[PDB]
């Protein structure tokens, strides 16, 4: 990867729906070269794919909660818990964090009931779970994980 | 939005690079109808855009940290802090959470030095900040914010 | 329910001992209509009943305590604990709260001894209880759960 | 107050809509005596009034939250804060608790927005407030403050 | 007990080595009456005994520590733990406290080694103990438990 | 101080009301020697005095509370706070503890009101106080500060 | 040990590579005496040895972490855990601390992966471990354990 | 640096008092080469110096404490505090840690008094200090910061 690639990625991370011609005219290089560079970035896994950015509000994903999970030490219990947490519907992010030493889980649902039935009641029964603490999001000031190049 | 739209969105949230023909053959509807439905979803803001999903590791975004920020009460100091946090380079997520009552900040950097210079040292000088606590991510089990339809 | 009902409920939540005539003269509607509307609110369960508001001090309910209960995760142990907590004499409120993720219990007794014997010693032996923390109320600034319409 | 009064209060705390005749037949005393005893209990302030018990769900009071408030020490700042908290719409209970040494606030709203606008944003600007912590109620197992005699 | 008794107790709590004549001349009553009143206070257990107040420093009781003990819930485990804590040499005070809901233990030793061997290592092996936290006293500003009448 | 002194102190810490003859017969030494040794222990300040041990219950000292006080750093504010805490009526013990780094205050009162008026409301107004936390004693398992020799 | 020894130790703790002649000229004593005094300090174990001070940065020891370990009470489990912690590669310091009552572990590694594999994953499986909390060092302001004489 | 250097450093970190001949015979290389390699390691700053390892117990460094310091946010106040902490006599280690976000201070003294006078009372007056918490070391299981190569 060279500086040309960064300029390309810095544009695609925002809008992957530009024409090659428009991107070409912006970074000043042949469309054949641009097209070539994009293809290989994909091949080398720098670009893992293209997604449609859907507004969660539009799906009534109103009940947003960030949960901290403390796991029961022993083996084993740890990684095992990470994977059980990641397969719960509505959970889009699971992180093993230092600190505190436990898991941070990002999940979205339409209502309280849904959250309770799909997330809460389910996590309550997992064996390897010592204790959890939820932090309800009342306001999203920013959420742009797509922006990796500042 | 009807069930047909959900089927469309459930595919686009994964791969927005399918051909209309392939999506049409999958959900069984005229390409003209599919194309029409997608265009309006965009118009109604359900689909806010299309992004290239870039692998953070490929950019050496190694120092991942989740920071909790406690703000000084008064006015005012609150929203003000949210916006100052959101404009810091490397910060992609800022949430005002209940709970705890404070802000959860998601940020990525290549190294410790970068994190310290771009995030730490900067947050340390913000007036409205009472105290912060960082939780270093040592392992990402899952990160797919693009998946809104389970 | 319409605005007329709200005006009625806003009065009954305070004093259910007014005459229909007095309420009628206040909201300007036939007593037969008022009487009809009240009867159906009761039928539809909006009005669950009428209670006498008794001053707790008059019964020497001096030892007021708000207890937080952390439950042992597994199944099951959760709901089970909620119900065991709710049947303890002197306990009038039990809430499953997010946050913290555990139960908030409101209880009143005449003395410390009573509290210890009826609440403390009993909760100490419940299997599903991990740990509890009590917050003694030294002053009630306000307690009007009857007011649902502000 | 004698044991006869307790039997009366133990019934009125449940249903203040019984006929004097029915209560009389239950506790075995002249209706004139019963009527007399009730009148004086009211006079001596044991019975402060009669309320209609309204189902909060019926009013869409969905966003229930228990907030802990830590106050800035000095004077003065304390009682002052108690009263400012008690006059906020939606707040039905405010307690000064030992423990922890701070205030426990019970409040109900229809939604998150309402809670934020009526409670959150307002408490954030109060001078005497050091910090707050909210515990969202996801389930009410029991709420019968009307029951003072077990 | 009357006001005369309080005047007597208020003197004896300080110095039980005054002559009856000197106390008599101070509160203005016959020595026979004073002597009589003291004898009965002892009989009724108001005065449980007379002790020599020994300076702990003089015994090299240098390592003073206040320990909080969290007990494992179940039965039973509670009171049982209180008594095991009270029989440990060097422990002069054990309190079951609300709050926090656990035990506060006051203990004095000559050195760190002694504290570790007599208290620490011993408490570490008690079954009913969940966890403990010690607060080392680096300065005694006041310690006059003998003063009950202010 | 020699072993003979310890034997003497070990008896006086319990009951200072024994006759010299009885103590003499117990440790096997001339009454003149015993009397001499006691006199000098007093002179050297090993024995600071003799007190009457009064049962706190007998004075209705029912509201027992152990308070932790966090002080505002600066100078100065520290020692200053220790002394202000020690002169509050009902406070018999004040300790500066490591740990936690703050003050542990032992106080007794007859009721909640007294505690609030004499202790609470007073500490709330002290400038150098950052925050406090009270732990209500619901049971005294042991309180024998008079025993310094085990 | 006398003041002459302190002067010697105060120099050797800094630079053990001075010539005896240079140290002799500094403290003003015969080289034979100096040499004699050093030899015996070593014999009496005051001087346990001479080490080369290696810069950790030069070995890419970048991931520095201070971990707090809470142990499961019972016996036994305690000391046992101390020794298991001390034999983990990369761990140079293990302390049993009061306070908090648990272990403080100092460890250094080159990267996050190394830390996770050599420390984290290993501690996660130790039976006697209740829970741990890591504090990542982002800046070493000072680290001179070699300086014992100030 | 090559593997030969590591073998050399791995020996010098333990005992810098071996003869070049003995080290040469161990790693199998000419003494002239060994001597050359050591000289340059020193020049490149890999080896910063040679110290005498002094037993702290031998100096009666009995009062060992690990203190956590929370600093007042603003500027500036941060680094400033780090340096003020590092110049306090008895303090050998100061670390700025993530986590928690504050400073970890390692200090040793002979007694409690010394600790209070040299460390405590001094830190209490520093302006930029919000609060501190001390963890008394009652047992050093391991302390070998000199070992950088495992
Ligand atoms: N986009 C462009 O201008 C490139 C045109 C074409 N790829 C070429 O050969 O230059
Ligand atoms: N994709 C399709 O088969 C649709 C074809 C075209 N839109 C039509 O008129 O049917
Ligand atoms: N309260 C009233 O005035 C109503 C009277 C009666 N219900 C009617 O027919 O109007
Ligand atoms: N409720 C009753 O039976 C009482 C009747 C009436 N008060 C009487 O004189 O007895
Ligand atoms: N102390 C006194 O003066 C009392 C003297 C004696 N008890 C009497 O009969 O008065
Ligand atoms: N208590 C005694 O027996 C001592 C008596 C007296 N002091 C003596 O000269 O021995
Ligand atoms: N370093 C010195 O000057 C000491 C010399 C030699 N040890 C002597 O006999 O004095
Ligand atoms: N230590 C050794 O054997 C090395 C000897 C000498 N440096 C040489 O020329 O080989
Ligand atoms: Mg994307
Ligand atoms: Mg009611
Ligand atoms: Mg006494
Ligand atoms: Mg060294």
């Amino acid at each position: 990867m060279d500086e040309i690639d960064l300029r390309i990625l810095k544009i695609l991370q925002y809008n992957a729906k530009y024409s090659l011609d428009e991107i070409a005219r912006e970074i000043r290089i042949p469309k054949s070269t641009l097209s070539y560079r994009i293809k290989k970035l994909e091949k080398d896994g720098v670009i893992k794919g293209y997604y449609a950015y859907i507004n969660p509000a539009s799906l009534n994903l109103d009940y947003i909660v960030i949960t901290s999970v403390k796991a029961k030490y022993g083996k084993n219990y740890h990684v095992e818990l990470g994977n059980k947490l990641a397969q719960i519907p509505g959970v889009w992010g699971v992180y093993f964090v230092l600190g505190d030493n436990d898991f941070i889980v990002m999940a979205r649902y339409k209502t309280r009931e849904e959250f309770m039935e799909k997330f809460l009641e389910r996590v309550m029964s997992i064996p390897e779970v010592e204790r959890t603490s939820a932090q309800v999001v009342v306001k999203i000031i920013k959420e742009s994980p797509n922006i990796v190049i500042f």
